Parts: C-alpha cells; sequence; structure tokens
C-alpha cells in the first residue's frame, strides 16, 4: 500500500499538466474577442458572448484533468 | 496486485495529458469565429454552427482521453 | 505477471498523449473553413468537403493512437 | 512512509508544469491588447477590461497547478 | 522476461506519441488548401492535388510511429 | 532518505520545465510591442507600459515554479 | 543481458518522438506552396522545387530519429 | 549516497529543458524587430533598445534553468 | 555493467528528441523563402542563399543532438 | 558507481531536449529576414546584421544545454 500511495500522489501531479491547454486556450479566445472590436468596434455586444461560450468550453478542458488529479489525491 | 494499482493510477494521470489538445483546438475554433464575424457580421449563422461542428469533434479527442483514463482508474 | 500488466497500464496511458495533435489538428482545419467562408461565403459548399475530408484524415492518427491504448488496455 | 514523501516531492514538481500555459497565454492576451490598441487607439478603454478578465481567466489554470503543488509539498 | 515484455509495451505507447505531428501537419495542409481555395476559387484545380500530397508526405512520418510501435507489439 | 532526498533533487529539476512559459510569454508581449510600435509610432507611450504590465505576469508563472524548485532544493 | 534489451526496446520507442518535428515541418512547407501558388499562380514553377528541397530537408531529420530507432531494435 | 548523486545528474539534465523557451522566444523578439523595421524603417532606434530588453528577460528565464542545473551539478 | 549498457540506450533515444527542433525550424524557412518569392519574384536570388544559411543554422541543432546520441550509442 | 554513471548517460540525453528550442529560434529569425527582405529589398543590409544578433543569442541557449550535456558524458 506504499507504492500505490506513492502513485497517487505522482498520478495526481502529472495529472494537472494538461491544464495548460486551458491555460493557452484561454488566451486564444479572448486574443480573438480584443482583436475582432479592436477592429470592428460595433461587433462589441455580438462576440463578447461568444468569447464566454468559447472560454467555457475550453475551461472544460482543464476541469477534466484537475477532476481526475482530486480523484488521485483524495478519492 | 500494489503493482498493477500503482500503474493503473500513473497511467490515469498520464491519460488527461491528451486534453491538452482539446482545450488548445476548441480555442482555435472558438477564435476563427469571432474573428470571422468580425470581419463580416452578415456571416455570422453560416459560421456559428461550423464552430459548434469544430468545437464538437475537436472536444471529442480530449473525451476519448478521459476515457481511457477512467477506465484505468476504476475499470 | 505483475510487471507485464503494470507495464500495460502505463503504456495505455502514454498511448493516449498524441491524441493532442487530433485536438489540435480538427480545430486548425475548422478555424480555416471558417475564416475561408467569412472572407468569401460564395465558396462555402465547395470548402465544406475539404474540411470533412481534412478533419477526418487529423482524427484517425489520434485513432490510431487509442487503437494501441486498446489493444495495451484489453489484449 | 519515506516512498509516499518522496512521490509527494517528484509530485509537486511534475504540478508546476503546467504553469507554462499561463505564462505563455497571459502574454497572448497582452500581445491582443497591445496591438488592437495600436490599430485602433480610440478602442483602448473597451478592450483593456476584457484583457483583464482574459489573462486572470488564463492565470487562473496556473493557480491550480500550483495548488495541486502545494497540496503535495505541505 | 518479465523485463522485456514490460519494456516493449511501455515502448509501444511511447512510439504512438509521434503521430501527434502527422494529426497536426494534415490539418495544417488543409487549412492552407481551404484558405487559398477562398481567396482565389479558380486555384483549385492546381492545389488540390498539393494538399493530397503533403497530407501523404506528412502522415508518412505517423505512419513510421505506428510501424515501430506494432514491431514492439507484434514483432 | 537516499529515497526522500533523491525525490527532491529530481523534483527540482523538473520544476524549472515550466520557466519555458514565461521564455516564450515575455518574449510575445515584446514582439507586440514592437511590431505595435512600428506600425504606430505615436502609440509608444500608450503601449509601453502595457508591455511591462505583460512582462511581470507572464514573468509572475516562472517565478512560481522557480519558488516550487527552491522548496525542494532548500526548503 | 535482460535489462539492456529491455532499454533498445523503450529506446526505440522514445526515438520515434522526434518524428513529429518532420510531421508538422513537411505540412508547413505544403502550407507555403499553397498559399503561394494561391496568390501568384504565375510563380508555381519556381517555388514548387524549393518546396521540394525544404520538405525532403524537414523529412530527413524524422529519418535520423528513425535510424536510431532501427539501430535499438535490430 | 550513490542513489543521490544520481538524482542530482538526472535533474540537472531535466533542468536544461526549460531553456527552449528562451531558445523561441529571444528569436521571437528578433523576428519582431527585423519585420517591424522592414515596415517602418525609420523606428529602428526606437524599437531596438526595446527587442534588446525583451530578449534579455526571455533569456534571463532560461538562464535560472541553468542554475539550478549547476546547482545540481556541482552543489 | 548491465545498467549502465542500458542507460547508454535509453539515452541514445532521449537525444532524439531535440531533432524535432530541426524539423520544424527548416520548414518554416523554407516556408519563408515560397511566401517570400510569392510576394516578390524578383527577391528570389537575393534570399535563396539567406534560406540556405537558416537552414544550415536550424540543422545543426540536429546534428548536436545526433551526436550525442551516437556517442550514447557508440562511444 | 554503476548507478551514478547510468544516471549521468541518461541525463547527457535529457540534456540535449532543449537545443529543439534553438532549432525553432534560429528559424523563426531567419523566416522574418525572408519576409523582410521580400518586402522591402532596399532594407537588407538594417535587417541581417539583426538576424545575425538574433540567431547566435537563440543558439547560445542551446549551446548551454550541450554544455551541461558534455559536462554529464564526460566531466
Ligand atoms: C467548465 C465550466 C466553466 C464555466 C464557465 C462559465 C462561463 C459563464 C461565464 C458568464 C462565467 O460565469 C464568468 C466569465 O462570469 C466567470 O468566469 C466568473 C464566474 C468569474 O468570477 C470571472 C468573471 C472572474 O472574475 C474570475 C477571473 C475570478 O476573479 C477568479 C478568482 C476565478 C478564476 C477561475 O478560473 O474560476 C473558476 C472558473 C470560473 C471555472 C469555470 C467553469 O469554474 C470554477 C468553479 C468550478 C470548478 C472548481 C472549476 C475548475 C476549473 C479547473 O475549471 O473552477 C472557478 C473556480
Ligand atoms: C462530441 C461530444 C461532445 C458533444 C458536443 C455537443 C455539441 C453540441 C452543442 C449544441 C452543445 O450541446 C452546447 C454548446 O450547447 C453545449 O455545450 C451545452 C451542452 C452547454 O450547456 C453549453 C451551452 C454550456 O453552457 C457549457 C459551456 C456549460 O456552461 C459547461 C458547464 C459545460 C462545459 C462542457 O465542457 O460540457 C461538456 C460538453 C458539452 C461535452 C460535449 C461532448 O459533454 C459533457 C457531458 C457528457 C460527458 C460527461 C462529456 C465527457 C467529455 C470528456 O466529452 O462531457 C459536458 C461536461
Ligand atoms: C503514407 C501513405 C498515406 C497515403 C496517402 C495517400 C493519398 C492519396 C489520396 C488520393 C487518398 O487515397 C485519399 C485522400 O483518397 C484517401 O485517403 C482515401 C483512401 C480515404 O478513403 C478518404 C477519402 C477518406 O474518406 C478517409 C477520411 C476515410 O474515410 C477514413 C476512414 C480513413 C482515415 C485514414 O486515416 O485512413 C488511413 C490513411 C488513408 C493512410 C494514408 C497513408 O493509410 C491508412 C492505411 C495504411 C496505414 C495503416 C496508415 C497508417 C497511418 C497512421 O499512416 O493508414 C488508412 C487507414
Ligand atoms: C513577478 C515580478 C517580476 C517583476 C516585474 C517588474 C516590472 C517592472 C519593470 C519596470 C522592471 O523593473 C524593469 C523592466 O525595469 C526591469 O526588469 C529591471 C529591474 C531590469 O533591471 C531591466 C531594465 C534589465 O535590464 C534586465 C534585463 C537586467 O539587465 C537583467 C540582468 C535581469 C533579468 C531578469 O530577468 O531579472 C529578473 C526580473 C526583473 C524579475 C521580474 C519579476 O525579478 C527577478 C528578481 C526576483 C526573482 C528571483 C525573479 C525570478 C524570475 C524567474 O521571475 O527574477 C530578476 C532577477
Ligand atoms: C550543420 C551543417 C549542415 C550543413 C548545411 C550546409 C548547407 C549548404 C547547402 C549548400 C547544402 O550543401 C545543400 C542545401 O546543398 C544540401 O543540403 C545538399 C548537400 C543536399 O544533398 C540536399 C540538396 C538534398 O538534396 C538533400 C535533401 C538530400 O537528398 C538528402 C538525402 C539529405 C538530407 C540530409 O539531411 O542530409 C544531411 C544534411 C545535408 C546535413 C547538413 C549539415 O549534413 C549531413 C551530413 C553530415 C552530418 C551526418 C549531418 C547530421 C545532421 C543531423 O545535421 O547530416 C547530411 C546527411
Ligand atoms: C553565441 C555563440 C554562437 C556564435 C555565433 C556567431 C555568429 C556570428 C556569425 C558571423 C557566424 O560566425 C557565421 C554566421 O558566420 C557562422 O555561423 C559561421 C561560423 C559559419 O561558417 C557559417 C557561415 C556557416 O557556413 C555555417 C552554416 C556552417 O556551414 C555550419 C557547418 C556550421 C553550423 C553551426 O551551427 O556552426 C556552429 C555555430 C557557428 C556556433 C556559434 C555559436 O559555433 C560552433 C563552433 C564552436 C562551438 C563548438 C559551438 C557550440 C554550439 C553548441 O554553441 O558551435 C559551430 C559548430
Amino acid at each position: 500500500m506504499q507504492l500505490v500511495l506513492a502513485a497517487k500522489y505522482i498520478g495526481a501531479g502529472i495529472s494537472t499538466i494538461g491544464l495548460l491547454g486551458a491555460g493557452i486556450g484561454i488566451a486564444i479566445v479572448f486574443a480573438a474577442l480584443i482583436n475582432g472590436v479592436s477592429r470592428n468596434p460595433s461587433i462589441k455586444d455580438t462576440v463578447f458572448p461568444m468569447a464566454i461560450l468559447g472560454f467555457a468550453l475550453s475551461e472544460a478542458t482543464g476541469l477534466f484533468c484537475l477532476m481526475v488529479s482530486f480523484l488521485l489525491l483524495f478519492g
């Protein structure tokens, strides 16, 4: 049971690597929001909800990674 | 038995790394949606369904990773 | 047998990493479809089949990764 | 117990890798802000809060990594 | 020979990582095809064979990865 | 306690990987500063403080990585 | 001897990772060819040999990886 | 002591990975300098100092990686 | 001396990872050659030698990786 | 002694990974040089020295990696 515990803790740390995807992705979505509004200010109210949706869906991939991390840590 | 359980848990952690691809990919699709709408607002109803399609197909790759993760954790 | 089984499960997890390629690639294809359509709406029926071909070929690289994962998991 | 402790320390190191996402992502948001403002200075006051929101959400992904790190360390 | 069989299985999993290159590359080619056709529809018949060639060559890098994987699994 | 000291040292090495994010990110910010100033020299005094802020925030992610590294080395 | 053999097989797998560079790089060259030809069709005959040279040199880096793989396997 | 020494040397090698960040980042800065100068030669004396600042800050992230490497090698 | 031999062979394989840098980099240089000539055909004789120099310098990083690989394999 | 030598050799292999950053970075600089000259041939003598500077500074990061590699291999 020492080796299995050890494996849970190493696995937990490994499971956070994938959060780099949401880190970069969320930024990509907001960068597009900024560039799109700068080029066409009147489009703000249209694309802002699209940026929020894009953020949420990219963020979810990070949520799945952290869930596994917490399952290994505590579950 | 200790060695096998340990391996399953390390394996489950490793299995989440691939989710970074969907994290970035989902964002790439939404960035294109936002930049496309900003450049040509009249195209919104045409490209929005393409963004949903793209997100879903990109998300599927992350779901396959999570499937293996859960099979290792629980199966 | 314990060490061999352990290696199968670690290998199965490692085998999912490559799916990040399709996660990003599927999105790159759909981003191009969206931007091409935004710039030239009249071309949509011509490029849509190209995007479907492109995403399918990109996805298949990840499915081969998953194939090896399942062979390791269940073989 | 020494094997478990060893693993916590290895795991704590591994858990910082994901911070590279925030490092890059924060910069992506600021690059868009700078280029957007350069192209259309009048839009600055509109896009700056969008930049604040974007970098904060990108940064938080890294804070989640660090939280697992600190859990393993302490 | 627990050790050698274990190594074949871990090696086979690792051998699939490289497939991410074809996943992204195939997409890059098709993205260019889509963007090139949208900007200049008359060029379609010229660039489409170029995109098939690009796909095949990128794909070949993933084929080699899978070849080593199967040699480790079955060879 | 060969094992625990060894783990602190391997962990400390691994903890520096994340610094690559600030390496790339800091550069991305300064690239935008340079391109923005070249395209619109009159905007320099506006965007320069933005680039300093961007650098600091990206840099902070590398600081956290180094903090964990030093905690593992000396803490 | 079993430990050495094990290592050769692990090493052979590791040696294919670098092929991802060629996978991406071959595609980068073809993307430029397609976009260059789309923008200026008259240039096709000039840039096509440049594309052949570029992808071949990119591809060779992957062949070097595979050579080490095969050395370890056989 | 053998295992601790072994871990120092493996750690020292791992500690160099992060230098890839500065390798790419230094180049991103200089690419921006070149393109900004090509588009607006008159701006060169203004942006050159920015590129030097940018590259130095990017490089330093890699130098911290190298610092940890040497501490592990020679400490 | 079994463990040291084993380490040489694993190290040799690890030392080829860095060749992915030249793979992507060489392509980047040739992509620029192609795009630059397409946009300005008269510049071909000027930029072609620059692409050859760029190729060689990027290629050298791959040479250093393969040298270490061959030193571990045979030296 | 076996364990320490083994570690040095694995370490030396790991130490070359960072060279990928210079491999990509050197190429990014030369691509900018080529695109800059193509857009504005008269700027060649100004930007060529900037490309040499950028390449050398990016290459230095790869040299630091190789330094650690050789110290492990031979020192
Ligand atoms: C996958 C679904 C995601 C939901 C998206 C919802 C989008 C709708 C949209 C309108 C949001 O509500 C939002 C833009 O207003 C929003 O994010 C706010 C709630 C949020 O307060 C935002 C405006 C901020 O100011 C924010 C930067 C906060 O200051 C910061 C402390 C929080 C960062 C953060 O990442 O929080 C997460 C995030 C919201 C995520 C987002 C989850 O949720 C939290 C709580 C639940 C779990 C723990 C997740 C885990 C994480 C790894 O995904 O973290 C939650 C802890
Ligand atoms: C190809 C499969 C994917 C399906 C895509 C379908 C696209 C159609 C499109 C119309 C969607 O339904 C959508 C845009 O309306 C949509 O995502 C809604 C369901 C959703 O309510 C949306 C509007 C949101 O508000 C959404 C951002 C939520 O706030 C947020 C909490 C959900 C994030 C998320 O990633 O959800 C996933 C996703 C839908 C994924 C979707 C998977 O499903 C969930 C629930 C089921 C299981 C648990 C999956 C596992 C995952 C790893 O694939 O996760 C599920 C957990
Ligand atoms: C390096 C050689 C590559 C060949 C390229 C040939 C290009 C010519 C071009 C005209 C093709 O024939 C094509 C575009 O028409 C084509 O690919 C068709 C065969 C294909 O049917 C296409 C129209 C599709 O619709 C396709 C998306 C299929 O629906 C889908 C089920 C197949 C995806 C796929 O990746 O298949 C691969 C691929 C063709 C690859 C292609 C390999 O082949 C398969 C079978 C052989 C091995 C197992 C490879 C492994 C892969 C990882 O390289 O996978 C083969 C299994
Ligand atoms: C998260 C907070 C960051 C602070 C940002 C502050 C921004 C304000 C801005 C006006 C700065 O002060 C600055 C641009 O003037 C500036 O950085 C100067 C201090 C600096 O002297 C600058 C002009 C330089 O010329 C600089 C390139 C130096 O010549 C060079 C030797 C230092 C590089 C470097 O990375 O230093 C770091 C950095 C400032 C970082 C910056 C950290 O600080 C140092 C010391 C503290 C720790 C050890 C960090 C670790 C690093 C990995 O984050 O490294 C510190 C060691
Ligand atoms: C770091 C210095 C690099 C030198 C660059 C020189 C540039 C000058 C320029 C005029 C060249 O000579 C060139 C463009 O004409 C050129 O590369 C030719 C020699 C080359 O034949 C080219 C035109 C091809 O047709 C080429 C695609 C061949 O068909 C292909 C079989 C060779 C691929 C290859 O990567 O070869 C390498 C390369 C030249 C590399 C290039 C080495 O050299 C070889 C032989 C020496 C060692 C073994 C290297 C190791 C490699 C990992 O760097 O591989 C050598 C084995
Ligand atoms: C900041 C340090 C870097 C120095 C940059 C200097 C730039 C100035 C600029 C004018 C150069 O000298 C140069 C462009 O003229 C140049 O590279 C020449 C020396 C070179 O002859 C050039 C014209 C070439 O033809 C060159 C492409 C050769 O064909 C090719 C065989 C060399 C590739 C190469 O990477 O060389 C390196 C590099 C110069 C590196 C340069 C390192 O040096 C070599 C020899 C010395 C040691 C062994 C280093 C180790 C490396 C890991 O840093 O490798 C050396 C092995």
